[PDB]
């Protein structure tokens, strides 16, 4: 079998008895009545057993050596399943495969039983998960801090072509990976008021909610390092949430506890969109308040807080955990009694902020009346921070009164708001973008004034993905043939993939690379009929666009191309065209009307196209249901063409693009986010770039975007729009897509029409190349061999050195 | 050490490594950071490991042999801690004691860490728990069915002498004894409406709530039998509780799931009192609906339901699970399509009902509009049952029109109600009382008309307690000296205690019995200062009354005696009186104003009495906080005098009385409930009986109870009442106890004054005997040696033979 580890005689035997120990003592079942779910748990407990020994010594190790600790705060950690990933990082995969085989079970069948830990929306949360893996693999004393939602991202269902949302009760049957830690439970305060006494302000009459931590192990890749991801759960105190007496009802008081505990109940399903709800703000303060107490308690052990920044680094994944800044000041000033200036120096030195987007609707601007009621003391601290900061600005730019209001953390107008992004820049010693072009846009546009004030704060850290889950785990076949030629060191040193460049003309390698992709497509095509049912052709080109549904991602632009292909076939039926299976998948936030309308359009197109006899098997339009991490692990390795077509300047970085490049797909996209660095790495000749560059978009905005012009000059485009308008795709409801057509024609913020012509022209070129298997595969080799820069191990090493001030190490911890 | 088992060489070694296995792999801790709570869990998992092997074979056994199954339905199971009880029934106590000792830990200290499973209010719920233990010990294929409340009976706190209630979050840190079983999850329906079609009625448009079962092991005493207690948890479906579309909010829909799940959130804290709230009715149907589906599924395996009653017996613990009758009919008739009459014959033959009280306010009378809305089909079935039953009555008593309305299940008046007790009698083949006198009262009074209609249904089954938890567990010292003389067979054959009668004159035994009681009192006196702090004298007579606070239990009568003792001391300070420490403990339902006023009176008396220098150590009044099962295990073995002073005819049976008799306390009480059979068993000369008999109470009611008469003729009583009235016990609030005085004088339903004189006269006699250690101990021996009849093994054997139709067996199951 492959390089999924050794299947040692002693270890396969040991594994089997432990599997049986758990099936008996843990699941209290006997072979006779054991369900595949029982078997999955017996294995999970058996595999988990192998890392507790290492988990304990890693933590004990950091206590003894006492290195600088890295705290990654995020309201999202899109982890996915954890059984296989643990086997991989522990080199247990083959031994486990063999052992379950001897026990007469199919390991792959059991793996499918594990529920995804979908505590994330998309890119932002998956990054945090890839980062955790890399920090462990690079031997960093890092902790992931977040919220333990009992309901993660909703499960998407398609009814009559429409998306239906349903609760993701991922804890229903239990989580074998987490470990509750009821000794470090902590109190978090809300509401109350501020009393200004003689020796300081006091936050008084607050409502208390407890934060209970749950630890999940994060194993490094084959180095015996197991870090921790600590997730907080909300718990109501038993006293006041019952003890605030004088009528109301005892029963009611108890039932009302589910009011303080609602804080960790569900994840907000918004991707790149801000919703100013109180529950969201509560979650944000909750994770911040509890995490900081835990961070300081650990430090107090390790009171001059001058050394605090030398032992602590806290990274802010977006502005979601931005209250960490005024909260750190509160504790230092109100509780520890440090002077403002010393406190601020410490705060700025330990905090760092990462920006993930530039769209305005994604920006966090919290109404002042909300902060005023829920966190009175924090609002005071924010005003004081703002006051001193603006004084700095005035001193630097004398008389520049407009600059002052532009830079304020407080925004005036309808209702006063607090710009959380301005708060983060002011209280952090480093601010970074997630891709070179996004980082430049931050300096030139959005945060230009701040860059002029303190240029040294702004940096770039291009995103990356973990080659463990995103290669070895999901594509063992590709990982194996690569290993046959260059060894296994590349798994933790992706740059070595470049060595594959010298096999670009190797006849055996070209055949192998092409064979694994074929086996991957056949397996996906099978899975499709198995779990979703209705056939596809594995010989066609697999055209896939999978990511959250957004107007800026332009799934709509993809739709226009699909309809074009269809119309051309209907025009010249007996003309040869390269067969394609275009798959589009992704979730739409529940309140995002337009995004939900786009899902219906995709399914509507499929209804027409998939049942037209003249089309035959030359074109199928499929909507991939419930796109999530586990589903991504299946489609990506099977894709031929990766769609990354966002309007230039809107996708900060993207990471799915990197996943496809590493797995043998060719990319068709715009010069946006990381797409630029990828084409720069592979060579533009090995990439399918099209459309407007950032500057063309700006030129168009100066002159003014008029979709009618495009509609007027392109007959094919006009024909499509008139098809949608007349009900060609919605017979029973002819005006069903009027909102889409209306928007495309009059309020398209992302100029879909502007890139239409260059997009279908470019798609013609990919079809031309696909007709030449050998050359397509050779270009594929050029992409894979050149994807090494996009490993999160490179990203993390850069954060470590340029922001945290710590040195990565690939040293194996002293055995388990 | 005692007879807590053998401390085998191989087993103490095995125990230790398993303790360490769990501390490492299960608790993921290392000796260095392990908290006593971690140690408690390591041990709990180690002990639990020893019964899973037996649990599996016991269940497998019942499947193979297929005996008649006994289903005990109760909304209450007052279990208490389970670590020690499991050790005892498995004969692991010494081995575990030795092993933890070698590991350098104190087993007793770890035991105190376990949280009580307080899923009961008092007598009714503790009975169910004693019964479960006995059914396992007698080798019966029995299952306990109930609700898994996440919050059991509230924890009682005394603030300023007042009771404060606080949420009992007993699952906070986890339950090592239960095992979730997510494969047998079941749907339960609510609301909806009834469609009458062509071939039957249909319950339609219902709201669905899921019932998830959790199994807890119930080990028999040293026979390798481990039965199951299955507790249901409410879970919201992920669909409709989200899928019923058309605006409302996605977040809100998810947060609203805690509406269907509130059904199993908290136990109603009412003891012998009915509260017609909808949530209560929902809990009642919930446990019934889920249990029945599970019972029928098991039977379908084992479709002629003629054999149903031959394989199934379901016992109703009070009327709480009474909906099992119309629910069984619904399934049989609506779903299985059996004719009414065949269905009714089956239902009556499998159901049996146990009555626990005769007070009217405890009787369940559900408003028809409530049943009409929540369970429309069940109301129809109840009307049909009533119709046919009354027809039976009319046929038997022609022209007796008043008898007809008296017997109806439907009560007319203000609002129509359904008398659940009448429902149970009609649909059950057996109805029993819980003590001989209570059973006679049922036939003569409350259910007289029903008895005349079907005399064969009415039986008696005097309650009992388990000698395992209520002797061996809580009083090993007494269990040991008994064993030294008559052996160990009495633990599962309590009648053998009679053999102790021949040692009544044994000088060594008298000294031993007296010594263990002294050691018990010293340990309790210590525990008092340890956890509650404020000294007591262990040489005094321990006068204790512990049970729920109720007007019928007459804690108030106890209070009058205490005040009398105090007043007499103040009158003749230098006169000798037998020292006493009177302890009163118990919880009051949160809405029970009078009961809460009584707790304040007790603490108020203590405030005066405990600080009067003239009194010295001759009299202390102590209120035992948070009385529960674990606290009962401590006080009872230390008590000298047991107070069972309810008004004759009000306490159905009582069980605390039996606990005290078995543990060396003498009893002062009225001829009520089981007190009558206890004095009859021990000989009235060895009991301190006083007050009115049932007949005297009735004579008084005919003539009319006038408390003033007593107040007028007894100066001591008058003096007490004037002390309460003038604020002698409440200086700052002189009229604080006006409600108590007002009630005592004008609306005393339980004639406290009527038994006052005979009560203090009798108390004088117990003090006289206490002055003679040797004779007190000899009388104590007469009680213990004669308590064997009160074992739940005797009660269960009777239920088995006279109601269920099964034969008990003390046969050891074929090893683990
Ligand atoms: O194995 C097959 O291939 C199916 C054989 C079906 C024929 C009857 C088998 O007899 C059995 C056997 Cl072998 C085992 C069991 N039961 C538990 O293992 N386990 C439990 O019941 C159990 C499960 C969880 C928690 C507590 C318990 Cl006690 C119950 C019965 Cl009835
Ligand atoms: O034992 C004493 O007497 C106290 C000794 C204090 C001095 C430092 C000891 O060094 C240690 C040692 Cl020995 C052990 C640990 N940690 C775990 O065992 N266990 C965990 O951290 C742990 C606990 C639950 C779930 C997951 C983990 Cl990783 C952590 C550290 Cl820092």
């Amino acid at each position: 079998i492959s390089v999924r580890g050794l299947a040692g005689v002693e270890n396969v035997t040991e594994l089997k008895k432990n599997f049986n120990r758990h099936l008996h003592f843990t699941l209290v079942k006997d072979r006779n009545v054991a369900t595949p779910r029982d078997y999955y748990f017996a294995l999970a407990h058996t595999v988990r057993d192998h890392l507790v020994g290492r988990w304990i010594r890693t933590q004990q190790h950091y206590y003894e050596k006492d290195p600088k600790r890295i705290y990654y705060l995020s309201l999202e950690f899109y982890m996915g399943r954890t059984l296989q990933n643990t086997m991989v990082n522990l080199a247990l995969e083959n031994a486990c495969d063999e052992a379950t085989y001897q026990l007469g079970l199919d390991m792959e069948e059991l793996e499918e039983i594990e529920e995804d830990a979908g505590l994330g929306n998309g890119g932002l949360g998956r990054l945090a998960a890839c980062f955790l893996d890399s920090m462990a693999t690079l031997g960093l004393a890092a902790y992931g801090y977040g919220i333990r939602y009992e309901f993660g991202i909703f499960n998407q269902k398609i009814c009559g072509g429409w998306q239906m949302e349903e609760a993701d009760d991922w804890l229903r049957y239990g989580n074998p990976w987490e470990k509750a830690r009821p000794e470090f439970t902590l109190p978090v305060h809300f509401y109350g008021r501020v009393e200004h006494t003689s020796q300081g302000a006091k936050w008084v009459d607050t409502q208390v909610v407890l934060a209970m931590p749950y630890d999940t192990p994060v194993p490094g890749y084959r180095n015996n390092v197991v870090n921790t991801m600590r997730l907080w759960s909300a718990k109501a105190p038993n006293d006041f949430n019952l003890k605030d007496f004088n009528v109301g009802g005892y029963i009611q008081a108890v039932l009302d506890r589910n009011l303080a505990e609602n804080i960790s109940r569900v994840l907000y399903p918004n991707d790149n969109f801000f919703e100013g709800k109180e529950l969201r703000l509560k979650q944000e303060y909750f994770v911040v308040a509890a995490t900081l107490q835990d961070i300081i308690r650990r430090f107090k052990s390790s009171t001059n807080f001058d050394a605090f920044p030398d032992k602590v680094a806290i990274q802010l994944n977006d502005t979601h955990p931005s209250l960490a800044i005024p909260e750190l000041m509160r504790v230092l000033v109100d509780l520890e009694r440090l002077d403002w200036d010393k406190a601020w120096e410490v705060t700025v030195k330990t905090c760092a902020y990462t920006n993930h987007t530039v769209i305005p609707e994604a920006l966090e601007r919290w109404p002042v009346h909300l902060l005023e009621t829920l966190l009175p003391r924090h609002l005071q601290i924010i005003y004081e921070i703002n006051q001193r900061f603006l004084n700095r600005v005035a001193a630097a730019f004398p008389g520049d009164v407009d600059r002052l209001r532009r830079m304020s953390l407080v925004e005036e107008g309808a209702v006063k708001r607090i710009n959380m992004a301005h708060l983060c820049i002011a209280g952090s010693h480093a601010v970074n973008g997630v891709a070179r072009i996004h980082s430049e846009i931050l300096k030139k546009t959005i945060f230009k004034d701040f860059y002029e004030l303190e240029p040294h704060k702004f940096q770039n850290k291009t995103n990356g993905i973990t080659p463990r889950r995103w290669l070895v785990l999901c594509n063992p076949g590709l990982a194996e043939i690569i290993a046959e030629r260059i060894g296994e060191e590349y798994i933790s040193d992706l740059d070595q993939l470049r060595k594959l460049l010298s096999y670009v003309d190797d006849e055996a390698f070209i055949r192998d690379v092409a064979k694994v992709k074929q086996e991957n497509k056949l397996k996906f095509a099978a899975y499709l009929e198995r779990e979703y049912k209705v056939h596809i052709n594995p010989n066609s080109l697999f055209d896939v666009q999978v990511k959250r549904i957004h107007e800026y991602k332009r799934q709509l632009l993809n739709c226009l191309h699909v309809i074009t292909l269809y119309n051309r076939i209907k025009k010249e039926p007996n003309k040869f065209v390269v067969p394609r299976t275009v798959m589009i998948g992704g979730k739409a936030a529940p309140g995002y009307h337009m995004a939900k309308m786009i899902i219906k359009l995709i399914t509507a197109i499929g209804d027409v196209v998939n049942h037209d006899p003249v089309v035959g098997d030359r074109l199928r339009v499929i909507f991939l249901e419930n796109y999530r991490v586990s589903l991504a692990e299946k489609v990506i390795p099977a894709a031929d063409l990766s769609e990354q077509i966002s309007t230039a300047g809107t996708e900060a970085s993207g990471t799915g693009n990197m996943k496809f490049m590493l797995n043998g797909a060719l990319t068709i996209g715009t010069m946006d986010g990381a797409n630029v660095e990828m084409a720069e790495e592979a060579g533009e000749e090995n990439f399918f770039i099209f459309g407007m560059r950032v500057e063309d978009v700006d030129r168009l905005d100066q002159r003014g975007y008029n979709a009618q012009e495009y509609y007027d000059r392109i007959p094919e485009l006009r024909q499509i729009i008139e098809q949608l308008s007349s009900g060609f795709f919605s017979p029973k409801q002819p005006d069903l897509f009027k909102d889409i057509v209306n928007m495309l024609m009059h309020h398209d913020r992302f100029k879909v029409f502007a890139d239409y012509e260059e997009y279908v022209k470019c798609q013609e070129r990919v079809s031309a190349l696909y007709k030449n298997p050998r050359e397509w595969t050779r270009m594929v080799i050029r992409n894979i061999a050149t994807s090494g820069k996009f490993s999160s191990d490179r990203t993390i090493a850069q954060y470590a050195r340029e922001i945290w001030g710590v040195e990565p190490s690939r040293q194996r911890l002293p055995a388990p």
